[PDB]
Protein backbone atom coordinates (compact mmCIF):
# COMPACT_ATOMS: atom_id res chain seq x y z
CA UNK A 1 0.00 0.00 0.00
CA UNK A 2 1.12 3.55 -0.74
CA UNK A 3 0.61 4.38 2.94
CA UNK A 4 3.00 1.61 4.00
CA UNK A 5 5.69 2.46 1.42
CA UNK A 6 4.92 5.85 -0.16
CA UNK A 7 8.22 5.68 -2.08
CA UNK A 8 7.41 2.23 -3.50
CA UNK A 9 5.95 3.62 -6.73
CA UNK A 10 8.74 6.22 -6.82
CA UNK A 11 11.43 3.55 -6.28
CA UNK A 12 9.74 0.40 -7.63
CA UNK A 13 7.79 1.30 -10.77
CA UNK A 14 6.58 -2.33 -11.06
CA UNK A 15 4.53 -3.31 -7.99
CA UNK A 16 4.19 -7.10 -8.12
CA UNK A 17 3.51 -9.33 -5.11
CA UNK A 18 0.93 -11.97 -4.19
CA UNK A 19 -1.68 -9.23 -3.98
CA UNK A 20 -0.92 -8.16 -7.55
CA UNK A 21 -1.26 -11.72 -8.85
CA UNK A 22 -4.51 -12.20 -6.94
CA UNK A 23 -5.80 -9.01 -8.55
CA UNK A 24 -4.67 -10.22 -11.98
CA UNK A 25 -6.33 -13.66 -11.81
CA UNK A 26 -9.75 -12.37 -12.90
CA UNK A 27 -8.47 -10.12 -15.70
CA UNK A 28 -6.77 -12.53 -18.17
CA UNK A 29 -3.15 -11.33 -18.21
CA UNK A 30 -1.35 -14.66 -18.73
CA UNK A 31 0.05 -16.27 -21.88
CA UNK A 32 2.81 -18.74 -20.98
CA UNK A 33 4.90 -20.09 -18.12
CA UNK A 34 7.87 -17.82 -18.84
CA UNK A 35 5.65 -14.87 -17.91
CA UNK A 36 5.18 -16.17 -14.36
CA UNK A 37 8.83 -17.23 -14.18
CA UNK A 38 9.84 -13.64 -14.91
CA UNK A 39 7.20 -12.45 -12.44
CA UNK A 40 8.69 -14.49 -9.58
CA UNK A 41 12.25 -13.58 -10.58
CA UNK A 42 11.41 -9.88 -10.46
CA UNK A 43 9.55 -10.48 -7.19
CA UNK A 44 12.78 -11.78 -5.66
CA UNK A 45 14.77 -8.92 -7.19
CA UNK A 46 12.38 -6.24 -5.91
CA UNK A 47 12.24 -7.78 -2.43
CA UNK A 48 16.04 -7.68 -2.33
CA UNK A 49 16.17 -4.14 -3.74
CA UNK A 50 13.66 -2.37 -1.50
CA UNK A 51 15.24 -3.76 1.69
CA UNK A 52 18.96 -3.98 0.93
CA UNK A 53 19.51 -5.39 4.44
CA UNK A 54 20.76 -8.90 3.71
CA UNK A 55 20.10 -10.19 7.24
CA UNK A 56 16.36 -9.41 7.16
CA UNK A 57 14.27 -12.59 7.60
CA UNK A 58 12.05 -11.26 4.80
CA UNK A 59 14.78 -12.18 2.31
CA UNK A 60 15.15 -15.59 3.97
CA UNK A 61 11.42 -16.09 3.40
CA UNK A 62 11.89 -14.92 -0.19
CA UNK A 63 14.63 -17.52 -0.65
CA UNK A 64 12.30 -20.17 0.75
CA UNK A 65 9.54 -19.19 -1.68
CA UNK A 66 12.07 -19.17 -4.54
CA UNK A 67 13.04 -22.73 -3.62
CA UNK A 68 9.33 -23.58 -3.58
CA UNK A 69 8.95 -22.03 -7.04
CA UNK A 70 11.83 -24.18 -8.27
CA UNK A 71 10.16 -27.23 -6.71
CA UNK A 72 6.59 -26.80 -8.01
CA UNK A 73 7.16 -25.01 -11.35
CA UNK A 74 7.88 -28.18 -13.40
CA UNK A 75 4.19 -29.05 -13.55
CA UNK A 76 3.18 -26.12 -15.77
CA UNK A 77 3.63 -26.70 -19.52
CA UNK A 78 4.69 -23.80 -21.73
CA UNK A 79 1.32 -23.58 -23.47
CA UNK A 80 0.46 -20.35 -25.29
CA UNK A 81 -3.19 -19.26 -25.42
CA UNK A 82 -3.87 -19.21 -29.17
CA UNK A 83 -7.26 -17.91 -30.28
CA UNK A 84 -9.31 -20.46 -32.21
CA UNK A 85 -9.44 -18.00 -35.10
CA UNK A 86 -5.64 -17.80 -35.30
CA UNK A 87 -5.21 -21.58 -35.18
CA UNK A 88 -7.95 -22.10 -37.78
CA UNK A 89 -6.38 -19.53 -40.10
CA UNK A 90 -2.97 -21.18 -39.70
CA UNK A 91 -4.50 -24.58 -40.48
CA UNK A 92 -6.30 -23.20 -43.54
CA UNK A 93 -3.08 -21.64 -44.84
CA UNK A 94 -1.38 -24.99 -44.20
CA UNK A 95 -4.40 -26.74 -45.75
CA UNK A 96 6.34 -4.53 14.14
CA UNK A 97 6.51 -6.88 17.12
CA UNK A 98 4.69 -9.43 14.98
CA UNK A 99 7.41 -9.19 12.34
CA UNK A 100 10.06 -9.48 15.06
CA UNK A 101 8.43 -12.65 16.41
CA UNK A 102 8.13 -14.06 12.88
CA UNK A 103 11.84 -13.46 12.35
CA UNK A 104 12.62 -15.03 15.72
CA UNK A 105 10.67 -18.16 14.78
CA UNK A 106 12.35 -18.26 11.37
CA UNK A 107 15.75 -18.15 13.08
CA UNK A 108 14.69 -20.82 15.59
Amino acid sequence: SKREAPDYYTFIKQPMDLGTMTKKLKSLQYKSKAEFVYDLNLIWDNCLKYNQDMNHPLRRMANGMRKEADKLIPLIPDITIRSRAEVEAEERRKQINGMALVGEEAAE
